[PDB]
């Protein structure tokens, strides 16, 4: 049941384009949803009779007149509209939402038993659609992707919940790989974003938005690159105690690295490394919130025959302005006697929007980092797998396995000093100092959190002269920082980042980012070494190659014939990074004939092949 | 009287952005009249009451819930929009066809007795002017023009070809000059203006013009035309701003008659005037295929309850399957199975032409080197006949009394490439890919050897999703209508770029009044319409004398011929050097001895020997 | 009152259905010419009456389905105009409606009754507009009001187009920096607002914008200073920090002139000139009015089987052509007897829209001018004031001061010999002579007056031969040469004006120029002359400079010591134009102490200051 009934207000265009004095009183709207839609807030209570009952299907309002007579009638004959149709979806007492198209202006009215009273405002709309792909209406087909909505004194309107909106999904490009080549043939019913960035060190990140039929090639840098292409999922294309050990493994995911632990009178030792997941996560200063704002104008303070000194108020962004000689004895808005010896106070300041919590930004400053990695040994018969921070120190508290990762061989990171990140995303925005704000850019407001920590604004607020027909306190503004930053944020890092890093954000991190080499000591468990303990004698190994192709994941073939007293396991492994093998033990029995897979990126290369003891040579065309 | 009922059909949009399950479900819509009226296929049924009857004014449908209840209204509240109002024209059973505005989704609603049901679709429709003249209504005013639209299986609304009405744009105030032509123009709206030379090399050029500007053109000495929004062509030049066999070289160019003397020895000089009245080129058409809007079917999956399935090649139109695994669960999520990583759902669909691919395709054309016809019209004395003729060194035109072979024309030239498109009489030099080799979005994307589906071959860049399990639908994306996408960006026809001033013509493809080159010519004129030095008045001492004469003007050359004849006759008169040429070719000689003789020329001082009779002299005059 | 005349039938392209038809509420014509958003519209049913011409002020009457006379009536209810969305009327006038309506395609008028439709509508082109130098979709509650015209709201009888006032936004105030010979200005307008400026020296370098959103936008400040309007804000300007004598007084407002009359014996005089206002008065001969034309097209005689060659009928833009071979029989064309044997004559010409009076322009030739100043002199203890014509002889008839302001040093003016003037605003426009008109340019019909004092237009007409199913008489034509030249009409010379001149339309005059020097002889009265009368004699002065700043208004102080006799009053002046001061007398003490303020624009100055009869030097840095 309520305890307030629905009020009259002022519009300024009232089925007549005349301003009026009528119900239906549109005080404010949002306009802040991902989703198409839209919050209302008039003067009339739905959802009761005469009385502030339980009525599924009744609105009340003001009478034509004023005699107080709050009349009823059905909410069926309430009906919104902005420059088309409007469909309403819930109603909440004094408030609205619906779903409407263009956005010029927004007029609400009854259209009832031919008595047509209707307030329409002066907000601007616009076309909102959430994915990389433009649409005018979610398909029935397509993906989930995150986005925030409306859901269906203070806290009475419809929330900001973040939740799941449908995006289509475009018609996947038909791609022609090449020399150092990749052809785009793209064919949209729509416009579709496509961005990509190299994996290397110089990224030169390319976004555009393409519609109906082109062709898009790019250049592949060797170290391939990355292509999102309408909120699809970015593909990448490419070139087609113990013994102390000290190797220096490159630092990129997934690459194995063999290699071969000489230990003198030992039998050689099966190595290899996989940095299976690298992060780089940088300290995090966060400075300030910043959002849409609002303004709040309360009623001006105007004494009748005197002088209104305004005294500085300290809070929010607050801004005050003395006028004099403000309204005329007679009507002119108010009861006043006397003529020139007249003031009004204009005061008005800035909150944060009832919104702010569900959609802002972080100011974030960031010095270097610390570099975790995901690293996967294995050793003879057993593979093991340590985390380690890549410092000089720090040894990866494996339980059997003492690994300490050296300091990276080039510091390098994909942010600046300082840091905003909106969603999920993050850009390299230099964001002004807390409390050096400019108004109308980024960080126009500020707070240390969203819970009104001490907010400090700046919003160019103009309190004007009011004129004398009614109270009303007039002021001109500045545009909300925010909103302008939104509408020019650039492409975020996670689709710029110089190493085909994958930017991600609550820990502030670089996930599997690819450059240097890791320098690694490791203390292998003596407990695994084989000391020249395989009976087999080896002598006399020769090297055939049997196929190869050039440049190929693995194309090569090599056989190899030799002489062993008996059976046992040996380490097969290469002397020359001209080429690598596929396998690094083989098991070798008294046959005398090897077969192994290896892979290269030459056309007559040369490479010294090592089975347990003894070296050879090998050779081939491809 | 009908024997199917109203059905119920999910929807992504009604009243409530929700998707829902209601009658008035749109399964497509029709976008291609040149008019702006659109065709679409509804759930609910029009034209009955409660059984399939003959209520001009009523329509039924499914209930509000499903009780298989079939309730009727009165075809009064049913209400099409998309963007703004929608006026219906035509009621069909489960079609609807009415004239809508913008064209960003389509809104079928019923707005009954409060009871408000709406299925909505995303579909675009767009902005549709037929002339070269943009136009937002058909003017009460203008022209009538070649268009196809809507008429008021095969049960839809069919696609006539008709005529629509475009305005006529404001006439250009045009001001002639010295090789030289300002065109002042002036339009409320959006006219084409398009030009070209008539000379070899044309240098067409094409502009949309609005409101007003002057648009200066130069002046080839060859002329130029110049259409100026579906007004018709007009063209601007640069003036002031057996028996006997003969054998001579007409220039091959409409209506300018050649004037020539034919001597003999003894017989006295003949008229002699050839015009070529029309000329074709008509080369040799080898049709490749046909080709138009497709449509995707897309059968309903066939799915197997706990299985593989393993699709098979299909052969057909552009067909295409994909085998999806751990499709859908149990029960109720996906189709009443019972395992849950054990389904698999085979998605197919393919492509066929579009209900409408008759009324509107193209025509994929190889075209090899051509003959060409002529329309000569010939005079020798006192008798005109007129024959067709091949021109090549042999085929001789069975004119009765005349024989006339038409010799190889002087330089072989087409205005057509190897490969040309034709869409609606308009042909376009198009380098369409062969038959089979298709690429998708492109044109030719889909072919076939003609409209009865002649074994079909396309390649849409189908490709099938995997679909989520909440319902039985299959997923897809495809690629571009590769026609549509050319008729959008098809240039301008041939008729309007060709290289000489030709007038290419679409049934047999053709050529028409070209101009080019010189034709070799052998006429046999019969023996019996030459005089022999039989005409008795002798005559003697010509002298010639120019009057007034004006510059590169039709026929301001005046000029007049004293001498000294015995007797009257009809004498023959012909100009030997082409520095000038006469307007007449014969003159009735009296014994007075005085000739005058009508001239055209193009220069300031000439020289040119005229010939009566058997006499000749010299001119002179400036002009 | 009550009707002598009832609704008819007429011929509509567009009823309901695409196709013609023959309906009633048929559109003839529609009027687009207010300022402000508003339409008339001329139907043929007629409104405020019910079936006879009575007093209903909400019913209206019209023709029937049919055609039987049957004046059947309906309620004034459900008459609802459209052209692309929704149409709100506001009154009634018998034939005429009058409503605002949005985009402007095509208009709309139908009667949505009891489930019988009709509807004419036609392809008429409506435009959004705007009368400020700021865009907006609807008045604003809050702004300004500007002069503007608009149709009434209670031959002749429409509702005629009064001249009023309309509500126009005003402009966020932009933040401005002033700086070294600067002038940045940031700019944070919701929409689109006019940025103008010109230079106040000579060379003006008008710059015309229209800026939306947020930018900055510097300007150099030529020493002379510059004018800015932003967005009909008013227009601010910045700048860059008896006896018979002959003066030179340089031509700038409210800028005085200190001098020193020097005569033997007599005690130097107290002068101060003042040139308070200018004015640039040049002689106009109006040429002719032009305005939006209205083409009348009477309906076509046609002469049943015979010819009808026309005959030149000498008026406004007349234009006829003789048809043949019109209409076959009768419905083969116009009711007839025969069929190649036919005539019609497409008569049509021009007239001034009912409207030319209230929106027009004013051809206007100007030949040079004379001008007034408004002089204020002052001498001793007495202060007059003249106005006075600048030339060599008229002498300003001030009763006590006989003066002559000599012939301006230079003859400079704002205007060409032609000039348009549209409505306070005047363009420097090469408009054809009287009689030597093109069409669809500016002058396209020309008249001596308002009254259609021979009005002769040209128009490039264009009749067209009609086809056979109706009389309808087609025609082609030109565009309105004023309409035209409106859209197309530059910036006002009252903004480019090149000497910071207020250009000023009824009398054309150029307000407030500034260039030049005045030579200018005084008579002043001998009877205010103080001859050596003053009890003191001065000497041994000297200067001193307490403060200084550079370029400001009166930043300068000095102090001047000396000895003197006795007690007088001096006269101070400064004798070079590096420095003036603020001060012109001096109450000279015994004291031997005088402060006085000056004003330069110099770091390290040198000038003469000259007390009584002395006269010395002074020096500082600023
Ligand atoms: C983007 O890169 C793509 C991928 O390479 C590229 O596609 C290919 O371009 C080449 C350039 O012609 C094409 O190769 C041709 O094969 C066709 C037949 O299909 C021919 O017409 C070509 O012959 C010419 O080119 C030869 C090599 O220069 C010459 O030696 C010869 O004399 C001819 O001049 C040629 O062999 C290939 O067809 C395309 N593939 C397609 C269809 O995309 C594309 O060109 C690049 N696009 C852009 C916009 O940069
Ligand atoms: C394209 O279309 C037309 C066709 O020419 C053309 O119209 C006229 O062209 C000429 C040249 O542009 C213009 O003639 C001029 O008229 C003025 C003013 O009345 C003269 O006195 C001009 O100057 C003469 O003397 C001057 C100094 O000796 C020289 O400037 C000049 O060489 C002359 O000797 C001059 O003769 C005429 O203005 C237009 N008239 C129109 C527009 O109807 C038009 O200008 C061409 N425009 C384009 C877009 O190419
Ligand atoms: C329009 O003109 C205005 C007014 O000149 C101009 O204003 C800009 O103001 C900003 C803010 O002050 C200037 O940005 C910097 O401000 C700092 C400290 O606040 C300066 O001292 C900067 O220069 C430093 O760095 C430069 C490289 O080391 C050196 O040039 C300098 O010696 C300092 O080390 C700097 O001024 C900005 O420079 C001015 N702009 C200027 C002076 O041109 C505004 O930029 C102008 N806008 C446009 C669009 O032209």
């Amino acid at each position: 049941f309520t305890l307030t009934s629905p009020y009259l207000g002022t519009c300024s265009y009232c089925h007549h384009t005349v301003p009026c004095f009528s119900p239906v009183k549109i005080e404010q709207v949002w306009d802040e949803a991902d989703d198409n839609t839209i919050r209302i807030q008039t003067s009339a209570q739905f959802g009761y009779d005469q009385s502030g009952a339980a009525s599924a299907n009744k609105y009340r309002y003001m009478s034509l007149k004023q005699d107080h007579t709050v009349k009823e009638g059905t909410m069926d004959d309430i009906k919104i509209s902005t420059s088309g149709p409007c469909r309403r979806l819930s109603y909440k007492g004094y408030f609205l939402l619906a779903k409407c198209p263009p956005g010029d202006s927004v007029t609400v009215s009854i259209v009832s038993s031919n008595s047509a009273t209707s307030c329409t405002l002066a907000r601007k709309i616009k076309p909102k659609f959430v994915g990389r792909e433009k649409y005018d209406l979610p398909p029935v087909h397509g993906k989930k992707i995150p986005c925030t909505v409306y859901d269906r004194k203070l806290h009475l309107p419809f929330k900001l919940i973040p939740s799941t909106c449908m995006v289509p999904v475009a018609h996947a490009p038909n791609v022609i790989h090449g020399f150092k080549h990749i052809s785009l043939q793209l064919d949209t019913d729509h416009l579709t974003l496509l961005t990509t960035r190299r994996l290397g060190a110089n990224p030169e990140p390319t976004t555009e938005w393409i519609v109906g039929k082109t062709v898009r090639n790019f250049t592949v840098d060797r170290d391939g690159l990355e292509y999102i292409w309408g909120n699809h999922e970015p593909v990448r294309v490419y070139a087609q105690g113990g013994y102390e050990h000290a190797t220096t493994v490159p630092n990129v995911p997934q690459i194995p690295y063999k290699a071969l632990v000489e230990r003198a009178g030992y039998a050689p030792l099966n190595l290899e490394i996989t940095v299976m997941s690298s992060e780089v996560l940088p300290s995090t200063n966060q400075e300030y919130i910043t959002c849409k704002f609002t303004t709040v104008v309360p009623s001006p303070k105007i004494k009748c025959c005197g002088s209104l000194e305004c005294q500085p108020a300290a809070h929010a962004g607050y801004t005050c302005k003395v006028f004099g000689g403000v309204y005329p004895f007679m009507w002119g808005g108010a009861q006043c006697f006397c003529d020139s010896e007249n003031s009004q106070m204009s005061e008005a300041y800035v909150e944060l929007s009832a919104d702010c919590a569900s959609d802002h930004a972080q100011a974030i400053k960031v010095h270097t980092a610390a570099m975790k990695v995901g690293l996967r040994i294995v050793y003879g018969n057993t593979t093991s797998f340590l985390d380690v921070y890549v410092n000089g120190v720090t040894p990866g508290t494996s339980k059997d396995l003492k690994v300490i990762a050296g300091p990276i061989s080039a510091s390098f990171t994909p942010f600046d000093h300082k840091v905003v990140i909106h969603r999920g995303l993050v850009y390299n925005y230099d964001f002004p100092e807390y409390g050096a704000m400019k108004p109308g850019a980024f960080g126009d407001i500020q707070a240390t959190s969203l819970t009104s920590k001490d907010l400090i604004a700046s919003t160019d607020i103009r309190l004007l002269k009011p004129s004398a027909k009614n109270v009303h306190v007039p002021y001109t503004q500045a545009s909300s920082g925010f909103e302008m930053w939104k509408n020019n944020s650039g492409r975020p890092l996670q689709e710029t980042a110089p190493f085909g890093c994958k930017i991600a954000v609550n820990p502030l991190r670089a996930v599997d980012c690819s450059y240097g080499n890791i320098p690694i000591s490791i203390d292998i468990p003596n407990a695994a070494f084989i000391r020249t303990s395989d009976a087999p004698l080896v002598s006399t190994v020769k090297c055939e190659v049997s196929e190869c192709t050039y440049s190929a994941d693995f194309g090569g073939m090599a056989t190899l014939q030799y002489v062993s007293d008996r059976e046992g396991q040996c380490p097969v492994h290469s002397h020359s990074s001209t080429a690598t093998l596929q396998e690094s033990t083989v098991h070798v029995l008294e046959k005398g004939a090897v077969t192994v897979h290896f892979s290269t990126a030459s056309p007559q290369a040369n490479f010294i092949v090592s089975l347990c003891g003894k070296k050879t040579t090998c050779n081939a065309e491809c």
